[PDB]
């Protein structure tokens, strides 16, 4: 009930760039900038409709033991796991890397949402700090190929695609330590900050880790 | 119960081009006939199993409110999540397009039946219509996207590969227009054309728009 | 109950390459080298998640009428539908096909695993025999074009890229041909060879078909 105004607003938010985000789209100048803008304005329509799906009655497959008590949306790892595969397509095309790096980063997040998706779904004889845990040492793995494979790639000629990247990598970084902390505490973990607030939490890292990012990614 | 014959002489329509086009594939010629004929053979084989599954009891997840009344079946967009993006995945390679407006046009898709989908699992809070116009609004952008890159591109050297596309963008474009309107009339909108009549009249559109349409490419 | 020991030793057995093969990978000495890795590490981790899921209460939704008996497990093929199209894709990189062999190669096996999937799924007014002869057929096309398309190609001037190719020809025909057998006399077809069993011969087939495949492209 107190998540409606995060949920709309969510919805609002996004609900802004998808419309701003493809009026500029579908210009081509390059073939490669074109492929750039594609999924910086998909990832922010994905979750909208998602937005608007935790809006209209959607998200609810239970967490330990549900139809008691404890609410939960489902319709969140529903995007996640469509939105950080691409959103990565889009930094790793910035470093111009080789197939293979690419392929394990999708795999990498495939499970990362996946098993947090799990973790997140009923509690069935298995502790949701289990998945929790496998989800995050499946995101570490991101961030050590993400400051490491990549910065040890990241010049490529032109100071711009390198140092605009930097400005992504803090962005990203910063941004991905977050949602782990976000889940032990209260909306699928512990139950310090329930619901409603948890709510406002999640959409405050997601409209600046997409538009936000589609932000940085149009300048 | 008497959409029974519509979905058993569906599974026989498309139980026939899986036959045919299958003896001609595999034929390797030309590298880039391989990958076109593949695909023209993977698309009726997928829904034929589909539609196999909506024969043989498959195809239930409810619309506003279920087991009451209201009958549906979810077999179906199981298979327009996974024939549309293969089916311009052949009318793009054709075309000759960059990574670029075929990725948009498979996330383009994927919202299009991912929304039209949820439009008709049940109503939760939500209206059905809302989904079926976020469903439209996806449909209509690559229709766009159809008759507006692709022909600013459609050339190539080749008047074949130009004007046998021109025939193809004939049969898509009729093709697509009707599910839309099909949809708020009975099947899963207002309720005049119930499920019966519903059954035929979405299969006359497949067995044309998937063996009729490679019933083009193989000529 | 007894299949505990067989799910926790299949999670331990993949428990291991998980860890092994993550230690060698990340190297670059190739680009080529670096794609062939990065799949043959993350293959035997999405099925060890998998596989704990089976240990940890997941897997349930039944096969002909449950609740009243009936046991079976559906995280299998959420992972078998996670597994062999991309160790065909570490198989196709090798024998450098063409992306259209490659093609049909990923819609075979996914309506292999779909069909399948579906055949153990319940059995409503189908015979789960009828899909399990739909992914027969679905498996022998493979083994058409694994020891027919992709020999007359092996050899690309590198006799080890051709004959160590040939050593994991054996060893996925004969494991491939496995599955099957295994299915119509007790897991989910016939009742000979109940669930206990059937677990511990899953796992056998896993572990060797995985780590065992990965321990061949390693060498
Ligand atoms: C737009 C949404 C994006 C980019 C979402 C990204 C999500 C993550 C980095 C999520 C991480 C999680 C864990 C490490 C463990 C628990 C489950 C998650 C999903 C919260
Ligand atoms: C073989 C099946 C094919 C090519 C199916 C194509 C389906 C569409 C063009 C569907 C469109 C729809 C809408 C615009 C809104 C309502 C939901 C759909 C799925 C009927
Ligand atoms: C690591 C797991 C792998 C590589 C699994 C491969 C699975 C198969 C070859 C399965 C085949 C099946 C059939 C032919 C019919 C019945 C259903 C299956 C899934 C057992």
């Amino acid at each position: 009930r107190p998540e409606w105004i995060w949920l709309a607003l969510g919805t609002a938010l996004m609900g802004l760039g998808t419309l701003y985000f493809l009026v500029k789209g579908m210009g081509v100048s390059d073939p490669d900038a074109k492929k750039f803008y594609a999924i910086t304005t998909l990832v922010p329509a994905i979750a909208f409709t998602m937005y608007l799906s935790m809006l209209l009655g959607y998200g609810l497959t239970m967490v330990p033991f549900g139809g008691e008590q404890n609410p939960i949306y489902w319709a969140r790892y529903a995007d996640w796991l469509f939105t950080t595969p691409l959103l990565l397509l889009d930094l790793a095309l910035l470093v111009d890397a080789d197939q293979g790096t690419i392929l394990a980063l999708v795999g990498a997040d495939g499970i990362m949402i996946g098993t947090g998706l799990v973790g997140a779904l009923t509690k069935v004889y298995s502790y949701r700090f289990v998945w929790w845990a496998i989800s995050t040492a499946a995101m570490l793995y991101i961030l050590y190929v993400l400051f490491f494979g990549f910065t040890s790639k990241a010049e490529s000629m032109r100071p711009e695609v390198a140092s605009t990247f930097k400005v992504l990598r803090n962005v990203t970084v910063v941004l991905w330590s977050a949602y782990p902390v976000v889940w032990l505490i209260g909306s699928e973990g512990a139950g310090i900050v329930p619901l409603n607030i948890e709510t406002l939490l999640f959409m405050v890292l997601d409209v600046s880790a997409k538009v936000g990012f589609g932000l940085i990614l149009l300048r």
